[PDB]
């Protein structure tokens, strides 16, 4: 991730800067304490040492204040480079003048070590370059110390110090990269999440008015949103139910492109939405040739009739400007009635907040008998119309009828590696201490080999724990580990790992069981041992911080204060002070590192949280879309802006509850108990669509007792084992199905049985989507209004199937009783067929 690993450092500068600075602080105190030794007791016979230390001090403080410089951005890698080169020079220069017998070589060694761990941590050197220059410094240091096996010992000291430092580098920078990538993912998750939220909100307000949508967006009732994974209805009265149905409708819909026609339609509909929003008139929808609105139902309005009729005149202006614009001989009849309407939301598929009354049906009948240019109004309209407009008693030419016309890197991963490393290095520790015996083929002390093997097996058992945990080999028994990990918790793991990391102290002490203080070679050698030992405790940064630190502290401390009284006098003082320094050093280092680990944990949590949140949000939005849109069109707009297509043969069935409005009887608060029961049976019909064979059944929409279905539409590819016109058969299957369903629901309908009439047709039709920044998608064609009047002229318990639909369904196993010949507007007296073969009388 080249430019991305670049961005890492782009943001990951300040931590490196501050760590560098505190390391500088360390170095300063280091040369400080060297000087205070060499000035207090010994080496006061030559002051050529304090001057190098002090010029080191001054160049380090120059680093200190220069770090803040503006020209420090890309000016840091080679900075670390030159600085550590400097430090190396100081070390070896102080180192050479030795091998006289007055002072320990390990002091220089100790420096070399802590130096190189600093070089490790903050310098952020190239993996290979870091390693190689480090090991180079190591080897040149051990060589220049030369002025049969002790040298090999010091060498292994180098090697272990390498291994620890190098792993520390690798884990630190993988921590960096991982945390960087993770926080990036988190913020991108936040952003595309709120994007998803905005999108689903667009979908909400496109399927719910601002009043009710904004009501549900504070989730007053959480059961609504639980269903989204709870309906309130209001008998809002004194509202203006307004309709407008296209005249010249079937005409203008004769020979268009079947797509651009929809386009100009949607254009006019944007005009009409403008009219709604300007007149504060709450539009409802469009049923084929007929657009419709109410006027301020949720926000109750009194001049609702006024803005109603003024928006009507506005739409009149719109249609005139368009028909004179697109050169069309088209208009639309208009019809409005006012009064009471109970409004609410039922249904779980393609459903909506809608409205119900006979005032609705009154405006409906008046509109179908209405004329373009003069809205057909009733008395309830004219009663507070106040006739400030072009009132006209427009009588029906065939009921108070009027007209108006104007005016990687996991937690175990880490423990895996660090355990492995602790093990191997404690083993090379063991090699080192052992090889004290070079000629003594027999080892006198038994504790050495004893606890050697002991710690060895402890390491190997922790090893196999880790390796069969990760690799999942499961030789003996796996449920064992399952019950076993339950005991390894945040603190138990703490103490066990504490033992594991603390052991090398007693490991080297097994050799301390032997007499040493006589042999100062042995003495200083053991000092080298114990310091090279304490170096490691910075390792398991997944473990304790405060307790880990204190542990390393006391374990380094104790035995040396013991040797203080076990006696080569003031060299104890100097070594204990250097231990003090390196103590506070590693203290704050692994402090920083465990802190980085803490923040990694933290950010990990919240990032996965955001992932889950946007997952849920996206999924809920998609669920809502599937409520509101089909799939093929989801693909169409997923790739385009719109879609429309003349589908020349599909079925269409309409179902209307005959005895609804009477057992609707309004003794109650609108009888909305009955409306609860209606949402019950509606959800039952949704279950009906929830059938797999009823996946290809396109339930279009509904208006209270209305129900609209059509198929042969998403049937875009017909396979050989499928007939292109079978969908009518499964549609009629669904018809008899829902008949059975209402029959069963009636048995549970308390002291009542609801009945419905149904009318069917099939043939020509055309799909097209409307809403952009809105959402409306509908089908049209003569088939629509044909089945409309069919169900309109129907009778319950009998299935009025049109002539040609009767024919095409009879050959598919359905037996129809010839109802008769009924007038169809646009078709005149049309031959009709009920399905049930005298299930009723006949």
């Amino acid at each position: 991730s080249v430019n991305l690993e670049e961005a890492c450092m782009e943001r990951c500068f300040p931590q490196t800067q501050r760590r560098f600075r505190y390391a500088l602080f360390y170095i300063g105190f280091a040369c400080l304490l060297w000087s205070i030794y060499f000035g207090v007791h010994m080496k006061s016979k030559l002051i050529v040492m304090v001057a190098p230390a002090l010029c080191f001090l001054v160049v380090c403080v120059g680093f200190f204040l220069f770090t803040f410089t503006k020209l420090y951005a890309r000016h840091y890698v080679w900075t670390s480079l030159v600085l550590t080169l400097l430090v190396f020079a100081l070390t070896l220069a102080a180192q050479f003048q030795v091998l006289t017998p007055c002072l320990s070589q390990v002091g220089s060694f100790s420096m070399c070590i802590e130096v190189l761990f600093l070089l490790y941590t903050v310098m952020h050197l190239p993996l290979y370059l870091s390693l190689i220059l480090g090991v180079a410094y190591s080897v040149l240091f051990e060589t220049f110390g030369y002025h049969h096996w002790e040298l090999l010992s010091r060498a292994l000291l180098h090697l272990c110090i390498h291994a620890i430092g190098i792993h520390l580098f690798i884990m630190s920078q993988v921590r960096s990269r991982s945390t960087f990538l993770k926080v990036g993912q988190s913020i991108m998750h936040g952003k595309d999440l709120e994007v998803e939220k905005a999108l689903k909100e667009r979908m909400i307000h496109s399927v719910m008015p601002r009043i009710i949508a904004d009501d549900l967006m504070k989730q007053g009732d959480e059961e609504s949103e639980n269903s989204v994974k709870p309906f309130k209805m209001q008998q809002i009265e004194e509202v203006s139910i307004l309709f407008a149905d296209i005249v010249g409708f079937t005409k203008m819909s004769a020979n268009k492109s079947a797509h651009a026609l929809v386009g100009l339609l949607n254009d006019l509909f944007g005009r009409f939405d403008r009219l709604c929003e300007e007149t504060k008139c709450e539009k409802i929808s469009t049923l084929g040739d007929c657009y419709y609105c109410v006027a301020g139902c949720p926000e109750p309005r009194a001049d609702h009739a006024y803005c109603c009729i003024e928006m009507g005149l506005g739409m009149i202006r719109a249609i005139e400007q368009f028909c004179q614009e697109k050169k069309e001989m088209v208009n639309m009849r208009v019809g409005v009635h006012t009064g009471t309407v109970l409004c609410g939301i039922l249904g779980m598929r393609r459903f909506k907040f809608d409205v119900w009354s006979n005032d609705v049906n009154l405006a409906n009948l008046m509109e179908q008998l209405g004329v373009a240019g003069k809205v057909h109004i009733s008395e309830a309209t004219a009663k507070y119309l106040d006739d400030r407009y072009e009132m006209e008693d427009g009588k029906v030419t065939e009921l108070k009828t009027y007209l108006i016309a104007g005016q990687f890197a996991s937690a175990t991963f880490s423990s895996l590696l660090d355990v492995l490393l602790s093990t191997t290095v404690f083993l090379i520790l063991s090699i080192t201490c052992f090889l004290r015996y070079g000629a003594a083929s027999t080892p006198p002390p038994p504790a050495a080999l004893a606890v050697f093997g002991a710690a060895l097996l402890l390491e190997i058992l922790s090893l196999v724990v880790s390796v069969r945990m990760v690799f999942f080999l499961e030789d003996v028994m796996t449920c064992t580990k399952r019950l076993l990990e339950w005991i390894a918790g945040w603190l138990p793991r703490h103490f066990i790992g504490a033992i594991l990391v603390s052991l090398p102290a007693l490991a080297v002490y097994s050799h301390v069981t032997s007499e040493f203080e006589t042999n100062i070679h042995s003495t200083m050698f053991t000092g080298s041992a114990v310091l090279t030992a304490v170096v490691q405790y910075c390792n398991f940064c997944q473990l304790s911080s405060w307790m880990r630190s204190s542990l390393a502290t006391v374990v380094g401390a104790g035995p040396l204060l013991l040797l203080l009284y076990v006696s080569a006098s003031l060299i104890g003082q100097e070594v204990i002070l250097v231990f003090f320094l390196l103590l506070l050093l590693v203290w704050f280092l692994n402090r920083e590192f465990e802190v980085s680990y803490r923040l990694h944990y933290h950010g990990d949590v919240e990032a996965d949280l955001h992932r889950t949140k946007i997952q849920s949000m996206r999924d809920q939005a998609d669920w809502l879309l599937r409520n509101i849109i089909p799939y093929h069109v989801a693909e169409q707009l997923k790739v385009s802006q719109t879609y429309s297509k003349n589908h020349d043969s599909g079925g269409v069935i309409f179902a209307s509850i005959v005895n609804f409005s009477e057992f609707y009887e309004e003794n109650y608060e609108g009888g909305k108990e009955c409306y609860r029961v209606l949402n019950e049976l509606i959800g039952d019909f949704d279950e009906l669509l929830s059938k797999p064979d009823y996946s290809s059944i396109e339930k279009i929409k509904t208006i209270g007792a209305t129900y609209m279905a059509a198929s042969g539409l998403n049937a875009t590819q017909c396979r050989d084992g499928s007939h292109p016109q079978e969908h009518l058969q499964i549609l009629f299957e669904f018809a008899k199905e829902m008949m059975r369903v209402v029959d069963d629901f009636n048995n549970n309908m308390l002291w009542f049985n609801f009945k419905l009439r149904v009318g069917f047709n099939h043939g020509p039709l055309t799909a097209g989507v409307i809403g952009t920044t809105k959402l409306l998608y509908d089908i049209w064609g003569d088939t629509v209004n044909i089945a409309s009047r069919m169900d309109t002229t129907g009778v319950e318990c009998r299935i009025q199937v049109s002539e040609e639909s009767y024919r095409v369904l009879s050959k598919m196993g359905y037996e129809f009783d010839y109802r008769g010949t009924v007038n169809v507007k646009g078709k005149g007296q049309m031959k009709t067929y009920l399905y049930p073969k005298c299930t009723d009388s006949g």
